[PDB]
């Protein structure tokens, strides 16, 4: 009829890479598997574009440490895409405050174990003034620093894992790459072994309902064009951000994990020109923190700009676009000037832009913790990179998804 | 604040169009007028691309008449649109059946006297056999004439209005267009003309609901990146069709008028070919309409076929394309090869093809003015249903007039 032996509902590196550690087993010979997803391309937070013609540039993710990420820089071979080298890991333009970062917390790490789990802005501000650790942090980027769930032990492992800020730490043995031609291509090369495998794709479908009907599993999707259909599955896996469990019947999270889960939104900017003026300012390939709400600038070459932002900037953002695309650009070249010290009308405006915002742009939890979830009841499995040591980076979908992997493919033998 | 004096939900050629004329009258000169709707890009129903590299084909809206048409044709020579002929108005092939029924649909006529609001089903089953009626209903091509609640007076005007089969009625002397860089380049005239006048488009922002509070109102959208977001207006007109009223809290139908609404599907399907392979026999500019669920088929020179099928047999052509694309694409040339009376091996294989399905496709009229207004709120809504041209897009372009100056009527108020 409209059914399959295995579902898998999530296209990102996730589900795609849980269908490939499927396929790739004999426990699975004959078995049909059946892949939907809301999205009409594959790829989830990894969404790859050229700008205009021009260069690719990178909506989702863009960066990975094969220091820190082993597995990821693994599949990056494994379909033989090519990486290069990530230039943004540092900062020239140094101001006065982002000097001091590194002095002050390499020696502000006395009360790691000692004052403990406190929120981070309450523990930096307990040893530097108040008006003077509002502006520490507020000088490394990321406004994820200034929440109450965030923690001070919490907050110190962001410091060390992000290329820009890396260098207030002992972790500079960390390279960095992004790939040649996006992630979009590794994407595509995942999709591809599991078409080639023979799993049946259906993009543009996104799952409302589940009931449980005997052996196996009753999905309820609605393409995205209204058209509604029904697929029972006997083996089925989730692997969507844990925001998207939620709007779902299933008891979430009370019945796969005694956890709770957060999320923060994440918003680029993307700017191109006629002539690449930013070169007379040595800005090559070179990224500027400034007290601005744009935050983060980033210049890629003589080819385009960019500015990523979050949390309340994020939202920040999101704003200006909904009153007007005008007034937008027109704000973010008042913020570009007041960054290089320079007049307003020196700024051109550009020929292309494009902008993305994530709702849910990174996914976590709250405090151990296994790499897939269950149901306790009816044996859903759930994948994402929140549930892993790794959350918000690709690594936790790769390890989210060999674990489901193994966690269905015991559903299923025996 | 993000608010507006005037605020218009939905691009369609309604919304687009209550635009234009209120941006054309002084009780406007310096009054906001923003303007969302929940698609990407602006037109509604009437979608034009791009098929395979120098074909424009016409996913939603196609065709009009200056004879039933005089408002659309008035737009398109307002905007210098360039529209070309239709050439699908006469059935080459006419069946025993398609035949034998222009002289069967005369006949009946003064029956409408008698028993006119019937199901047009049941009404020709007294004519001839309620076998006989079924073969003569199907070989029009629009299984929609099979639905109960489109009566048989509606049936004559339904068929004497369509391009394929007027020649059954006494519509036969109706011409038929085409724009030809497709009607889209009416819709982004328009937007463009309505931009340069200053309104204010948010588009991909899809209202949620609406609550008055006394001088104006409070719209709660969604954007379509899941930015929840509230706007206040001053004057509120919902171009938008009645499915999509149902779907907010205002209250619809009922605050709003007697009658009820109901909806179609539609589907259309394209092909293009390696090489045009139906000009050997004789049929580019020809329309089939065939008793398989094809239904129709149209060869559009040689560029390209395609189909277009309504009612029961659009949900089973969704149903066959969400089976994967595979025996979609093999169950067309399967029915491409039995229409054609040939061996299913002398049609080849496509190279490009798209198709789109259209949940609510056309909205109709089942007493009734132009434009609505809410009894106690006052919110104005105009689309294609709430007119005597009810699933044509000429009664958007006067829904929409009326819709307007009833407007107009609370500046000064
Ligand atoms: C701005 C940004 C920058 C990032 N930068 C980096 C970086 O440099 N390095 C790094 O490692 N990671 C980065 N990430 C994160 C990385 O992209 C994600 O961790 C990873 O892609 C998440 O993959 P996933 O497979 O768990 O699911 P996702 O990629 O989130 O995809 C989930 C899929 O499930 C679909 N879906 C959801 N719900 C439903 C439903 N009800 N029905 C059907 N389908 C559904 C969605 O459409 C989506 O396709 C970044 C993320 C963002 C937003
Ligand atoms: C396959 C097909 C073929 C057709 N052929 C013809 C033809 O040949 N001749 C002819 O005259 N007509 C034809 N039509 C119909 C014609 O297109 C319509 O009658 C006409 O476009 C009506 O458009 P509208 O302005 O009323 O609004 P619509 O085009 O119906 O859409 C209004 C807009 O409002 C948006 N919207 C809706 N709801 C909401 C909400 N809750 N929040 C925000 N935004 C929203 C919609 O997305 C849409 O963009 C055809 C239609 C179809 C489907
Ligand atoms: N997209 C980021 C990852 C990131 C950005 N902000 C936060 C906040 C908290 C945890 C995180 F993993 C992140 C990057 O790849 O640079
Ligand atoms: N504008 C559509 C009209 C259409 C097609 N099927 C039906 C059924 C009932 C009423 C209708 F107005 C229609 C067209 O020309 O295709
Ligand atoms: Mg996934
Ligand atoms: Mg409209």
């Amino acid at each position: 009829k409209h059914s399959s032996d295995i579902c898998i509902v999530g296209a990102g590196i996730s589900g795609l890479t849980c269908a490939s550690h499927l396929l790739d087993s004999p426990a699975c010979r004959g078995l049909s598997l059946r892949i939907f997803d809301m999205q009409q391309e594959a790829g989830g937070r990894i969404r790859s574009k050229m700008l205009d013609g021009k260069a690719s540039i990178e909506l989702g993710a863009g960066r990975y440490s094969p220091q820190l990420h082993p597995h990821f820089q693994s599949a990056m071979q494994h379909y033989s895409q090519k990486s290069e080298v990530y230039p943004f890991t540092q900062l020239k333009f140094k101001s006065h405050v982002q000097q001091k970062l590194k002095r002050a917390m390499n020696e502000l790490s006395p009360r790691l174990k000692e004052h403990g789990k406190e929120s981070f802005l309450q523990f930096v501000s307990r040893y530097q003034g108040h008006d003077s650790a509002v502006g520490m942090i507020r000088s490394m980027g990321y406004d994820a620093l200034f929440l109450p769930d965030i923690s001070a032990e919490m907050a110190y492992d962001i410091v060390g894992k992000h290329p820009e800020i890396q260098s207030v730490t002992d972790n500079d043995a960390n390279q960095w790459f992004a790939a040649e031609t996006g992630f979009a291509g590794l994407i595509q090369g995942i999709k591809a072994k599991v078409k080639a495998a023979g799993a049946r794709f259906s993009l543009g479908y996104r799952l409302l309902s589940v009931r449980t009907d005997g052996d196996g599993y009753l999905l309820q999707l609605a393409g995205d064009d209204g058209w509604k259909l029904e697929h029972r599955t006997r083996h089925l896996i989730l692997a969507i951000p844990p925001s998207a469990m939620a709007g779902l019947n299933v008891d979430f999270p009370e019945a796969w994990s005694g956890a709770r889960y957060g999320s923060l939104p994440l918003f680029k900017g993307f700017l191109t020109y006629g002539e690449p003026w930013w070169l007379d300012y040595k800005l090559d390939d070179q990224v500027l923190i400034v007290d601005n709400p744009l935050r983060k600038i980033y210049f890629k070459g003589d080819k385009y700009l960019f500015f990523y932002t979050d949390s309340e900037m994020a939202n920040y953002w999101r704003g200006c676009v909904a009153e007007g695309e005008d007034g937008y650009l027109e704000q973010i070249r008042t913020h570009l000037a007041s960054a290089l010290g320079i007049v307003r009308e020196r700024i051109p405006q550009p020929l292309a832009h494009v902008h993305k915002y994530w709702a849910h742009g990174v996914e976590f939890c709250r405090d151990d913790h296994p790499s897939a979830l269950s149901h306790r009841d009816s044996g859903i499995i759930a994948c994402s990179d929140a549930y892993t040591e790794h959350c918000g980076w690709m690594e936790g979908g790769l390890l989210s998804a060999r674990e489901a992997s193994r966690l269905l493919l015991q559903r299923i033998a025996a």
